[PDB]
């Protein structure tokens, strides 16, 4: 079933590994299309926090984004681009340390 399918994908995402994390967001993509409004935003969040815990921090940033102009009242979705801005940020200044 879906649910099921999500549940994996999802603990992919949280998992101490990397190949688990890049297989989950592959998982994820591919529910995406299948979901209903609520199950699409839901993906997309766990797609933003997986591009984040690989550093892929544009992508994470993409999704994020777009989140919040469909709910802009999801607080979660405001932390995780909080985070994902902080990263950028961060990681900028080290660049040219
Ligand atoms: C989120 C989480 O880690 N849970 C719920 C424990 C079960 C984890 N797995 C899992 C992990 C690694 C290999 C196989 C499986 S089977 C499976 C099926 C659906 C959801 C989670 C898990």
């Amino acid at each position: 079933s879906k649910s099921d399918q999500f549940e994996y994908a999802w603990c992919l995402v949280r998992s101490k590994y990397n190949d688990d994390i890049r297989k989950g967001i592959v998982l994820l993509e591919e529910l995406l299309p299948k979901g209903s409004k609520e199950e699409q935003r839901d993906y997309v969040f766990y797609l933003a926090v997986g591009n984040y815990r690989l550093k892929e921090y544009e992508k994470a940033l993409k999704y994020v984004r777009g989140l919040l102009q469909t709910e802009p009242q999801n607080n979660q979705a405001k932390e995780l681009e909080r985070l994902i801005d902080k990263a950028m940020k961060k990681d900028g200044l080290l660049e040219v340390l």
